[PDB]
DNA sequence: GGATGGGTACCATATTGGTACAAAGGG
DNA sequence: CCTTTGTACCAATATGGTACCCATCC
């Protein structure tokens, strides 16, 4: 069964803690939701997660994407137990803390709809304001004088367990095989990207794997990547590491194919014509080219 | 009446992930 | 000379997010 730190690592990568407000004829409803949305080829892994959470919530599917949503207050309590015991470490931790606060207010009040004059409602709107994309312009018109709450700082966070990294990479990792345009040479890369708001966390990856380096992703500097390329490191640190703490979902297959190329390179087979042919074949069917 | 659940449409960008080469750097 | 590595480039979409509407429950 799926390890709990894997579930957390995967949520730091792809999950969401949201509170939304809707008007319902002179009353506002507070709608909490926890959400994971993936491309449809990973429905299977969503099923394993939903399962981990006592089959709370529901999956929905639309030809290209699939979505796990947990929206009822009963169901949400068990989600919150998990993340209290196995804490997030990305900036997503802060949206989770704010989320948790609102949930507690709703439980204290035993209900989800409020008349504009409610004090609890204003406290909630104040907190909602510092979450995710903040207030809508519609709500902003109806509550002009609300001061957003303090967004908690998330600093100096350590990777709590290797299984977190397996979850996280199952979410944001990428395994590549580079061929030269001249078609002579082959190399590998393992990359993880993130928004610049988590540059600190990503720089500590160099320490975790004990190799690789850290770059900006584009001229904007609004995103950064962790990268390993050096083949000694890939073959001695990165691959053994993930043979033990296994990645999951379709990305597992890309990791298997990547591993296969890596063995051919170990044995020098990448400098043979057939070896290069086999590697090109493997490459043409991995990642976004996968059947 | 009113409240909640849940399916599904819709929005925006942080990833998703492909390419490329010059400068190491070895024997 | 020859092959690996660090770094760069960047288009677009798989993600992270939000809204609306109604059937059914109290
Ligand atoms: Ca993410
Ligand atoms: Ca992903």
């Amino acid at each position: 069964s799926i390890n709990p730190w894997f579930v957390t690592g995967f949520t730091d990568a792809e999950g969401s803690f949201m509170i939304h407000l809707e008007k319902n004829k002179d009353k506002w409803r507070v709608r909490p939701t926890f959400q994971i949305k993936l491309d449809i080829r990973d429905k299977s892994l969503l099923e394993e997660i939903k399962n981990y959470f006592n089959n709370t919530g529901s999956i929905n599917t639309s030809n290209k994407e699939c979505v796990y949503k947990v929206r009822s207050l009963k169901d949400i309590s068990i989600i919150i137990s998990h993340f209290d015991k196995y804490n997030l470490i990305t900036q997503k931790k802060a949206d989770f803390e704010l989320f948790k606060k609102i949930i507690n207010k709703l439980n204290s009040q035993e209900h989800l709809s409020y008349e504009v004059g409610a004090t609890v409602l204003q406290e909630i709107i104040s907190i909602r304001a510092s979450m995710n994309l903040g207030l809508s312009s519609s709500v902003k018109e109806d509550f002009p004088h609300i001061i957003p709450s303090n967004r908690p700082l998330i600093e100096n966070m350590n990777i709590p367990h290797p299984e977190w990294m397996a979850g996280f990479v199952s979410g944001e990792g990428s395994f590549s095989v580079y061929t030269t345009s001249d078609d002579k040479y082959v190399s590998l890369s393992f990359r993880v990207s993130q928004h610049n708001k988590d540059k600190q966390l990503l720089k500590s990856f160099v320490d975790f794997f004990g190799c690789g380096g850290f770059n900006y992703h584009n001229k904007g500097n609004k995103a950064v990547i962790f990268v390993t390329r050096k083949f000694e490191d890939i073959n001695d640190k990165i691959i053994p590491l993930f043979n033990e703490y296994k990645i999951k979902g379709v990305k597992y297959k890309d990791f298997k194919d990547w591993s296969k190329v890596a063995k051919m390179i170990e044995s020098k087979s990448h400098l043979t014509t057939n070896g290069y042919k086999e590697i090109c074949k493997i490459k043409e069917n991995m990642n976004s080219y996968r059947k």
